[PDB]
């Protein structure tokens, strides 16, 4: 990277209820989207979870009279996107919450691994991106933790063969999605994924919810001991473990979301719930453009650095991520030297002054403007290996 990265997880299930495709993306605030997510088998086979939103789905200008075997769905409409981004990267996501169960047997054996690394590669090259985000959620003993760096540096040792061959000088990005709960993090290999990664994108929300046994801050800075209920968890103190472990501060990307946890039948924040009730699309969860919602006001806990909605008829609450926020954690960020920004997901972004997004790209200041790759001369798809040209 030549500066910041401003990068933001984009969902193939987003093109369905949510109907946010691709050309949707405002591209200009972004350095990096991390498509999420493919799934995984047992044996290291990185396959599709859905061929119809990867590369068969035809938009209005996605004529079937094409001839040959050519690429559709976000593969394409992403691939316009670089082309009109030339600073804006592509990165395959794998795995994710839900698809994490075959991550330890995957990475257990050397042919495992060669198979994980040759099969995602195979996507990022015919698919026409940038690299790969590795998102196992998340490794649960030391010989997990070492398998994961044995299996990323697989990664890295085929994705270097791969551009000698067919892109010269290309350095194809390797990163991770990584835990903020010590739980997690004390298990990882820090310095060897600190060594072998472009980045760690750093998970820093989902801190409190239906898993809680009281609300709390979804994504706080810091703790609050005037109401340590309200901060179960915080964001600094995984930071400064990640790089006191071995991990450079400048390759540390730290995660913001794009949506909200709700609590119900509660007094506020610290306190007892009773069920986090309905959501945008899901339970206990809201879109940021959804947010706040009529009748909730929003307070500030200016000690843990988070807001939260409130609703005393309703007895409602909701901690999400302002724009206010965003500037604070880019001041945050810029002071540890950090990487930059990432985001969980862009379906939910509003539009215009209001955009998290954008919010981050203007707080950030100097963004990284290393070129993407339109040369796949190895792609299966005529129309990816044409450039679209
Ligand atoms: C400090 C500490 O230790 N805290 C612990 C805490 O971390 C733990 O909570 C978990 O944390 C991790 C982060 O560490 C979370 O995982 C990351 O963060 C994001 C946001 O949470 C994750 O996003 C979710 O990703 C899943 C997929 O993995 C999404 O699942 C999708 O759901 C939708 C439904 O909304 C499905 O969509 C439908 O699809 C069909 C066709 O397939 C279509 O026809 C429909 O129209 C479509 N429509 C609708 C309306 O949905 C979709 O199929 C499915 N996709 C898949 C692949 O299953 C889910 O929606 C995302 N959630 C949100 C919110 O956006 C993300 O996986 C991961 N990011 C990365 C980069 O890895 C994790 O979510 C979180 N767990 C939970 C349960 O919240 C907790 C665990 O208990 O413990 C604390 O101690
Ligand atoms: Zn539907
Ligand atoms: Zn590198
Ligand atoms: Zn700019």
């Amino acid at each position: 990277a030549n500066g910041y990265a401003n990068s933001v997880y984009f969902t193939n299930w987003g093109i369905y209820d949510r109907n946010f495709q691709p050309a949707d993306l405002v591209a200009s605030d972004v350095t990096h989207v991390i498509y999420s997510f493919m799934n995984l088998q047992a044996d290291g086979t990185v396959i599709s979870g859905d061929t119809y939103a990867d590369y068969e789905k035809h938009y209005a200008d996605d004529s079937w009279n094409d001839v040959g075997t050519n690429a559709y769905g976000c593969v394409k409409q992403l691939f316009k996107v670089k082309k009109a981004n030339r600073g804006l990267k592509v990165l395959l996501s794998i795995g994710g919450w839900t698809w994490s169960t075959n991550f330890p047997s995957a990475a257990s054996t050397d042919a495992n691994r060669k198979n994980f690394a040759k099969t995602a590669i195979t996507f990022m090259k015919d698919w026409g991106f940038d690299g790969i985000d590795i998102a196992w959620a998340y490794p649960a003993d030391a010989t997990q933790a070492s398998n994961m760096i044995l299996l990323l540096k697989e990664v890295r040792s085929q994705l270097d063969a791969y551009a000698a061959q067919y892109a010269p000088g290309y350095h194809f990005l390797l990163t991770i999605a990584a835990p903020a709960g010590k739980d997690n993090y004390s298990k990882l290999r820090l310095a060897d994924l600190g060594q072998v990664l472009d980045y760690i994108n750093l998970m820093a929300y989902d801190y409190a919810g239906s898993f809680s046994p009281l609300t709390g801050h979804d994504a706080n800075l810091f703790n609050n001991p005037s109401n340590p209920n309200a901060t179960p968890f915080n964001t600094d103190s995984a930071v400064k473990d990640y790089i006191n472990g071995g991990v450079p501060a400048n390759k540390i990307v730290l995660g913001m979301p794009i949506y909200g946890r709700s609590f119900q039948n509660t007094a506020g924040i610290g306190q007892t719930y009773n069920g986090v009730g309905s959501g945008s699309w899901e339970a206990g969860i809201w879109d940021y453009k959804a947010l706040p919602k009529a009748g909730a006001t929003v307070q500030y806990d200016s000690v843990a650095k988070g807001y939260y909605s409130y609703n005393s008829a309703t007895k409602e609450l909701i901690s999400f991520d302002t724009p206010d926020m965003i500037n604070t954690k880019v001041a945050y960020l810029k002071s540890l030297g950090l990487g930059g920004s990432m985001f969980w997901e862009a379906s939910a972004d509003k539009k215009g002054a209001d955009s998290l997004i954008g919010t981050s790209h203007r707080a950030l200041g100097g963004l990284d403007t290393t070129q993407n790759l339109l040369s796949y001369p190895n792609s299966k798809y005529d129309n990816i290996k044409n450039g679209l040209n």
